[PDB]
């Protein structure tokens, strides 16, 4: 029971290896889990997110916002995984 706080740092390993300078998405975290083959923080990272509830002007962004405009969903236009 006491590993619910043992998580509250792993959701910080997402971003802690990570250049969240510009960007601040989900997507890019799970990347160098998924390069594997894992794919846990895509709703993991969010499940936490609702519970972690940043304060506001931590954002870490002034007024620029381009990956989130490109629309980046390539991603799942190779989706077609298939066990067994």
């Amino acid at each position: 029971e006491a590993s619910s706080t043992a998580i509250r740092a792993l959701v910080k390993k997402l971003i802690a290896a990570e250049n969240p300078a510009k960007p601040l998405s989900d997507s890019k975290l799970t990347s160098l889990l998924s390069e594997q083959g894992i794919m846990v923080a895509r709703r993991t990272v969010a499940k936490y997110r609702e519970s972690l509830s940043i304060p506001p002007s931590n954002q870490r962004k002034q007024l620029v916002a381009n990956s989130s405009s490109v629309d980046k969903l390539a991603a799942a236009l190779e989706h077609h995984h298939h066990h067994h």
